[PDB]
């Protein structure tokens, strides 16, 4: 036995900390008072009338915007992995996305409304929104064409 044997320490990983009823109870009282203060802080945080959830909604649409393309692109990538023998199957996928295309456009409708939904005093933010949507539309068009493109092969 050239190697040195390790010595295991008993109750080493579990140190018994002395916590008295009064000691704990005293600490307990402090915690209760402290808790009120935390609650006090929470009330202050509550900002009354400021950033509307719509902006976040718009923010959600932006992610969804990329998300919607991502679904079609992923599925587009998916067909890449393998090519189903049945033609109707691929066509069916197109149909679901067909509603999605129309659906997404409405979001575009809502998105336009959303721009109007945005509050004033933020003209610059307007420019950022306009560019973000314009970029999405270019990408969206490609996918649309891409979707249409697959359907063409799906036709007949």
């Amino acid at each position: 036995m050239e190697q040195f044997p390790k010595e295991t320490v008993v109750e080493s990983s579990g140190p018994k900390v002395l916590e008295t009823a009064e000691e704990i109870q005293e600490r307990r009282q402090e915690v209760l008072t402290r808790y009120q203060s935390f609650k006090e802080r929470v009330a202050e945080r509550g900002q009354k009338l400021e950033d509307s959830y719509h902006l976040q909604v718009f923010k959600r649409d932006a992610d969804d915007l990329g998300k919607w393309i991502m679904e079609k692109v992923n599925i587009l990538t998916d067909k890449s992995y393998e090519d189903p023998t049945n033609i109707q199957g691929k066509y069916q996928k197109h149909q679901s996305l067909e509603a999605e295309v129309q659906t997404k456009s409405r979001l575009m409708s809502e998105l336009e409304k959303t721009r109007e939904e945005r509050f004033t005093m933020g003209h610059s933010a307007h420019e950022e929104t306009k560019a973000h949507i314009e970029e999405l539309r270019h990408l969206w068009d490609l996918l649309l064409e891409l979707t249409l493109e697959k359907g063409d092969q799906l036709l007949r």
